[PDB]
């Protein structure tokens, strides 16, 4: 085992349980555009794409959302980014926020979804609202594609 | 059961932007069948492992680790099922004929072969995994592999 | 009844202050051209939106003392952005492995969190994919919003 | 692991495109009967050894073997007289064979306090032998 | 070191001196000498050993020095869009080297630093007319700190 | 130990000081006449002969004295030291005598920490007395 | 048996193959010799003084000096105590140290010495100098520890 | 303490006992020419030479003698060498002998001198007699020059 130099025989038995289309836990990176003073609803459909090897999925269970400002903030200001989670059974009002302490540095923050709120979404659903003084925010969403 | 968390969304104290990879690898084992004729060896093409039916249509290369085969249909009359595998390599084919036979005419014949580490390079669709032989008109394969 | 051969001022272990005699025996196995494990630093030019294939021929050069070699087994690749990024942006750098037996579709990426700082990333090659390459071969594709990328490749010249 | 992996690289490290490299250089020299031959350090800088990029080298120890057969009725012998730029030696480290068909061999170590750089124009040692060729193996540090 | 916990004498005390000792009015001195050198683009600058002998370092009484290690820092800002870098090539009277110890800054606003240690077998004296090393950089000045033994 | 140069992974520019302090033992001689005390000037400690011409101030810790020349005929050597200070001169006469006429006389005195302040070339360290015409001093001090 | 090792007659040595030899080996020595010194003038001790048949070292051409010790060889001036100074000399750069030793008895020698560090122990030839010697005495006795090669 | 890089001061004391011409223990290698069947008398004067750095000596105390055949033997023969110790108070009749088991290989033999016979010998003296079917013999004599 891990020590041979040639092919060896496998004494296979019965035909096992199979599944050609299994689930997949992923940390999907992508960016969204953000206007000043306006909240942007992140579509779940942005997680289904051939750029991520996920165009074969139609449902996803989101587990946590992390955000980073992707461009520089306005003059004289430090970057900030806010996140309001959204849920189909009822949206929240939390505004998890992070700010940069160095004007040249990104702002970041995230939120975890409790187990009791980890159901499936589809491309028409929205994950959360994003607010920032920077015109583009980079998101890394950890989720289970099924 | 105690070992849980909370019932509400919590805040994550994220740090710097991490290293990312939108197109990662995937250790998989693909199930698919191949048609085989009597007295004729069928070369299993690697392209069979790339398909939307397997969520692998974004990959172009794969590293095969082990191959297993079952007879998918019944054997001829009066006969028991058998299946054979001959590993094929771009750097040099083999001449091993890993064979399994059933001891019950109603039962599948099965066999497999592991690939050693020193022979675990990438293969593309134009390549072949192995030759298959059998007295049955179809063989079912399950190929453990690493897509990249 | 052995005794006395020659006096070479050998004091303690380390060290001695004069030349000493070595009791050489049979001629040993030798190799005038041995292998050499190295970490080669070099830069490449990159256009925005276009991938650049890093030629393995850049590793063989008199600037690295690697000019007698014709092959090289690459182990890992590391990349840093060598110039500043576009205005309002943070630096990023991507790497896609390339192999003669089959190119990969990974895009290992690293970004800067400070606009004044390099973006960095790398990837290790598994032992089962560590064969030799020649100058006509390519190591990996590189992408970046910066016009230059600094590469440091860990390899075994042979 | 059978597949590539991502390295979480940090800041650009300290690099050196032209390191030093420690070696054991093998090469032969031609020796005349009764005459001493000064081994040049330039024999160590050659593409035949991959060391052509260097111009200096610190020699650590010298080892010699007769490369051809000795004269009729004789046994092989080889001598070594170290040579330094600050002051040549008068030692004659000699080795003799006990079988006429076997090589003669000898070597000498250079002490730490005499391990400075040498250039191609300098000389390592003098070789004396009754055989027309001697095989040298010099352990040194190219820099 | 005496008592260390007992230094209480508030007045002069007598010293029972014996025989005249060995003396040396001009001893050695281990130092880390900081000084800068001007560098041009695409050109190596040979650092002269004479810069180590100066009244600005209390060392103008010396004429020889044994260098132990060299450390360099970029002293001015680098060109536009570039990260600072500096290279050192050791020089020796018995034979110049070809090593180019290089350090690069990862933040354009930060210095680039690198250094190299000399081994014991290469620690001999150097005089003003000698050179320490070659310095290469994209910045017009390089701050050096040379650890040495003035003797 | 290694036989070739090695790389140092330097970091941020350190704190530096091109003109540091120096703890020293300075040996010099003074001329002394019979029946009269010689005031040792602190300026004698600042000289290129000692590698201390760059200094203008020094903190003295202890003073040791030896007779440098032979004594008068029939006499044993003796040397005396009376400390001096800018805040208050002392009246101690630390004295040592030779028990062999062919041997030096020696003596010294330590300065307490509470009296270890700087002095300049103007100041004087101590008064020296001896029946010999020259005295050899070895003053331990801190240059700054 | 029979008096363990105390053999009273010749015995046979079962020699083997020929060993590595050297008719001209190195010799670590403490070489004593005197030098002539003037008043207020430094004398450069030549390395050639170490090569001589008086020391059995005339067959050597180089030598690695390890340390230098000096003693005044004659009496000092009237009223004075003996003293001797040593300033090391090196081919790569001369030292400015003046290691000094004085006598505390006028009838006794003054003495001092200095050690050379390993990194400065290279070979010297007859044209080289070891150090400068200063003294109020007119002759100084030296004992130089060195390795002949 | 140990790793000094600069010259350090030695606190020398009284002038020590000195000796410009000390003794020297040595292993002197030299060859002698021999005839067939004839015993050759090895002279002690062959140990005093500038080629051995010992021309300043005039006496030497020999401790042990070892001999190797320096040239090849006659055809059909294995090399041999004999040693007979010679002493100023009475020569010996011992013939310590060694023969080669390979015609291409040297023969060798030696003898140790007992402490009670280790007196000085001058140039005119003789160490031993040598007998060999080879025309040269290589001697290595461990002695104490004084
Ligand atoms: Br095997
Ligand atoms: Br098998
Ligand atoms: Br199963
Ligand atoms: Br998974
Ligand atoms: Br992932
Ligand atoms: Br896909
Ligand atoms: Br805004
Ligand atoms: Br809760
Ligand atoms: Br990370
Ligand atoms: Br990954
Ligand atoms: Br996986
Ligand atoms: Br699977
Ligand atoms: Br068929
Ligand atoms: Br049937
Ligand atoms: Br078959
Ligand atoms: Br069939
Ligand atoms: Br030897
Ligand atoms: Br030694
Ligand atoms: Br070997
Ligand atoms: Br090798
Ligand atoms: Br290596
Ligand atoms: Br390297
Ligand atoms: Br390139
Ligand atoms: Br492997
Ligand atoms: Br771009
Ligand atoms: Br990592
Ligand atoms: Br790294
Ligand atoms: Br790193
Ligand atoms: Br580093
Ligand atoms: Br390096
Ligand atoms: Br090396
Ligand atoms: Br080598
Ligand atoms: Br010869
Ligand atoms: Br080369
Ligand atoms: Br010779
Ligand atoms: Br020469
Ligand atoms: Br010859
Ligand atoms: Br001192
Ligand atoms: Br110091
Ligand atoms: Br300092
Ligand atoms: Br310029
Ligand atoms: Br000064
Ligand atoms: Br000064
Ligand atoms: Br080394
Ligand atoms: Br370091
Ligand atoms: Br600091
Ligand atoms: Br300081
Ligand atoms: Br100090
Ligand atoms: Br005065
Ligand atoms: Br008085
Ligand atoms: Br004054
Ligand atoms: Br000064
Ligand atoms: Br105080
Ligand atoms: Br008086
Ligand atoms: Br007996
Ligand atoms: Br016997
Ligand atoms: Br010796
Ligand atoms: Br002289
Ligand atoms: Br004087
Ligand atoms: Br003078
Ligand atoms: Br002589
Ligand atoms: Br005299
Ligand atoms: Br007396
Ligand atoms: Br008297
Ligand atoms: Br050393
Ligand atoms: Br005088
Ligand atoms: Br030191
Ligand atoms: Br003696
Ligand atoms: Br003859
Ligand atoms: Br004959
Ligand atoms: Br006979
Ligand atoms: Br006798
Ligand atoms: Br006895
Ligand atoms: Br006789
Ligand atoms: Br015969
Ligand atoms: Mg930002
Ligand atoms: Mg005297
Ligand atoms: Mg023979």
């Amino acid at each position: 085992g891990d020590n041979s130099n040639v092919v060896t025989m496998i004494r296979a038995g019965s035909y096992p349980k199979v599944n050609p289309t299994p689930t997949w836990v992923r940390a999907i990176p992508f960016e969204v555009s953000v206007q000043s003073g306006i909240a942007f609803k992140v579509p779940v459909g942005s997680l289904f794409s051939a750029n991520f090897r996920t165009d074969s999925f139609t449902s996803v269970t989101v587990m946590s959302v992390r955000a980073w400002t992707q461009l520089t903030p306005p003059v004289n200001e430090y970057s900030f980014v806010r996140l309001k989670p959204l849920f189909k059974t009822g949206d929240s009002t939390e505004e998890f926020e992070g700010r940069a302490s160095n004007i040249n540095t990104r702002a970041s923050v995230g939120y975890r979804i409790p187990t009791n709120l980890r159901q499936n979404t589809v491309a028409a659903d929205n994950v959360c609202e994003v607010r920032s003084n920077c015109r583009q925010v980079a998101l890394v969403i950890s989720c289970c594609f099924n």
